[PDB]
DNA sequence: CCTGCATCCGTGAAACCATATGGATTATTAAGCAAAGCTTCTTTTC
């Protein structure tokens, strides 16, 4: 899960901003009060510190009240589900028959 | 010199040679593209 996140980010993160990053990429332009709501274990300035890291890294930014990742963090998520497909859903990553097509 | 008349000017109702030259035009090809067509997964029927 966050193994693929922090591993896919080359360990630039910790688990707090990992699951917060799952929350931000999970619903587009959500409020940080919902982030603190689904993270009751973390403090208000702990969540705001982790958003200070993602803003500090420039991944998650605002749109007025908006909160969303950029495309590079999106590539980190898609690599995370890629390795999650390599190790957790192996037959989901498959391929069917391919047409040639035409023969002389 | 300055008063006094005249006027008059405005003002409206050839051909060629040569030499670059580059920009304009044409051809030629790589990319791409919409449309078609396999391949498998559901969906509907008896």
């Amino acid at each position: 899960k966050v193994t693929y996140i922090i591993k896919a980010s080359n360990d630039v993160l910790n688990e707090k901003t990992a699951t917060i990053l799952i929350t931000i990429a999970k619903k587009d332009f959500i409020t940080a009060a919902e982030v603190r709501e689904v993270h009751p274990d973390l403090g208000n300035a702990v969540v705001n510190s982790n958003i200070g890291v993602l803003i500090k890294k420039g991944l998650v930014e605002k749109s007025g009240d908006g909160l969303i990742i950029t495309g590079e963090a999106q590539d980190i998520i898609s690599n995370a589900a890629t390795l999650y497909a390599q190790e957790n859903a192996p037959e989901l990553l498959k391929k069917r028959a391919t047409r040639k097509a035409r023969e002389i």
